[PDB]
């Protein structure tokens, strides 16, 4: 057992060991904080995450859990990978804090795109990455929800990693079904993602920068139109259609006439994965062997995730049960070489 030691970081009590130097906050980091220090040990610049109440809620403690669980299955180089996990709790009767660890990211993509248009070669290779990183996630049967340019991260080679995944001005990359809670989801409501993203990296510009929910959905569709025919019978909301009919009837908008000079491979993409019928909507895999990604797309090289234990997601457990399968994934923990 190492040596811990405390600090106040923005009056945050944290308590690290005697490896772990130099911390300073850098962001978010879903169900907790992050910062940003210098690991003795490898020598390695890291990114330590102290999870905000762990185990004082049922929500919470049942996410902890789902977590801890997630990073220590993770094995992908497209996929933030968990390096450590630690507590300053010596026994189960005093865990009440949860620390985990993995490599500092250089940057994310809401900065990868910020003031300046990127070449077709450099969104190719980071949309091959998400897309790469989404399958293998995918696999596992595992979605992330939220995916947006600020948990898309990159270094200085361009070697992309996907952040805080199946935990779930910010709404801008949600997709359609899963937001006016159109036909029950699937994996493929994260493509949609891909695609508002795909769109920003081009244009250098958000595709659906919406002020409310409202207004949202109103600039997905000046777009797509409305849905045609053999779409308005798959709708099973009865709330929500009355909106659909209650908005004035668009056209279907050619992505040519919009994504101007653009590669004519990545206006057929985008158009296979901004799709409102999420049954049509192109899935990971399927995007990955489009002729747009022909200089990367390497099947061999393109792994699916080992099985993935998800069982506990069904159960509804008390917060000291679920404080215990914590403790456990913790002490049983082994570190990556
Ligand atoms: C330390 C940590 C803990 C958990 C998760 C995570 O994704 N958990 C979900 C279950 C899957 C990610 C990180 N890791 C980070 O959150 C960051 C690493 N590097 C970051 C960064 C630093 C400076 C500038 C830009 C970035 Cl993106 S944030």
């Amino acid at each position: 057992r190492p040596t811990f030691y405390r600090q106040e970081l923005n009056k945050t009590i944290w308590e690290v060991p005697e490896r772990y130097q130099n911390l300073s906050p850098v962001g978010s980091g879903a169900y907790g904080s992050v910062c940003a220090a210098f690991d003795t040990k490898t020598g390695l610049r890291v990114a330590v995450k102290k999870l905000s109440r762990p185990f004082q809620s049922i929500i919470h403690a049942k996410r902890t859990y789902r977590e801890l669980r997630l990073l220590k299955h993770m094995k992908h180089e497209n996929v933030i990978g968990l390096l450590d996990v630690f507590t300053p709790a010596r026994s189960l009767e005093e865990f009440n804090d949860v620390y985990l660890v993995t490599h500092l990211m250089g940057a994310d993509l809401n900065n990868i795109v910020k003031c300046q248009k990127l070449t077709d070669d450099h969104v190719q290779f980071l949309i091959y990455q998400i897309l790469r990183g989404l399958k293998y996630i995918h696999s596992a049967d595992i979605i992330h929800r939220d995916l947006k340019p600020s948990n898309l991260a990159v270094n200085e080679d361009c070697e992309l990693k996907i952040l805080d995944f199946g935990l779930a001005a910010t709404r801008w990359y949600r997709a359609p079904e899963i937001m006016l809670n159109w036909m029950h989801y699937n994996q493929t409501v994260d493509i949609w993602s891909v695609g508002c993203i795909m769109a920003e990296l081009l244009t250098g510009r958000t595709l659906f920068p919406g002020t409310d929910h409202i207004d949202q959905l109103k600039l997905i569709l000046r777009l797509v139109g409305t849905p045609g025919a053999e779409l308005l019978k798959k709708i099973s909301s009865e709330s929500a259609r009355n909106y659909i009919q209650s908005l004035t009837q668009m056209p279907k908008m050619n992505f040519a006439n919009v994504f101007i000079g653009a590669n004519p491979l990545a206006v057929d993409l985008l158009e296979k994965m901004l799709v409102l019928d999420s049954d049509k909507r192109i899935t990971a895999a399927q995007a990955l062997a489009h002729a747009y990604f022909a200089q990367y797309h390497d099947p061999d090289d393109e792994p699916v995730a080992d099985p993935y234990d998800q069982s506990f997601e069904s159960r509804d457990l008390l917060i000291d049960e679920w404080k215990s399968l914590t403790y456990d994934e913790v002490i049983s923990f082994v570190p990556p070489p």
